[PDB]
RNA sequence: GGUCACGCACAGGGCAAACCAUUCGAAAGAGUGGGACGCAAAGCCUCCGGCCUAAACCAUUGCACUCCGGUAGGUAGCGGGGUUAUCGAUGG
């Protein structure tokens, strides 16, 4: 069930969009080259973020090293995306 | 002469985008002064659609790459609708 990006939840939502994504890169900029993080604050979205790799390795990578991750004030929940990206299926 | 539409003007004007200064605001944004992009209602009003904001409240653990909660505020220079008003092409 391995993808290129990653699904995390039950993340702090009063945090911007703006900087949400940077706070995240910083933190997974370490496993791989991000193509892109995909944060939405809208009804449904929040509170979760998806982040691209360049390789499937490194989404793995990240995926079993932080699970659980103290992220602001709350635990990082990580699964694999169900299906890949737009940018991906092609 | 009203009145209701119309804008090809005349004459008297009026309002003031961007930007800057300053104040308020969490922000969108608004106020004030300077400034003029334009505007025949670019006068005034959020009732209806869109768009912009997200500090606090309230709900949501939620699988996206069209975008989407209530709540609240903003935009009348985003339309629609409402309401008042000016000039008057041998004007219709
Ligand atoms: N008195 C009067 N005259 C009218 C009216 N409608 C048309 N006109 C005449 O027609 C010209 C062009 O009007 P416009 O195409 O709406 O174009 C206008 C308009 O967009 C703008 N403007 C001027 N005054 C006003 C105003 O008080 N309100 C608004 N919204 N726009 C204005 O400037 C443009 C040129 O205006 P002008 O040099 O005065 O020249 C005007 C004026 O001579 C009206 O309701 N009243
Ligand atoms: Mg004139
Ligand atoms: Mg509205």
């Amino acid at each position: 069930r391995p993808n290129h990006t990653i699904y995390i939840n039950n993340l702090n939502e009063k945090i911007k969009k703006d900087e949400l994504k940077k706070s995240l890169h910083a933190i997974f900029s370490r496993f791989g080259q991000i193509l892109d993080i995909l944060v939405s604050r809208s009804l449904k979205m929040r509170g979760q973020a998806f982040v691209i790799f360049k390789e499937v390795s490194s989404a793995t990578n990240a995926l079993r090293s932080m699970q659980g991750f103290p992220f602001y004030d709350k635990p990082m929940r990580i699964q694999y995306a169900k299906t890949d990206s737009d940018i991906i299926a092609k």
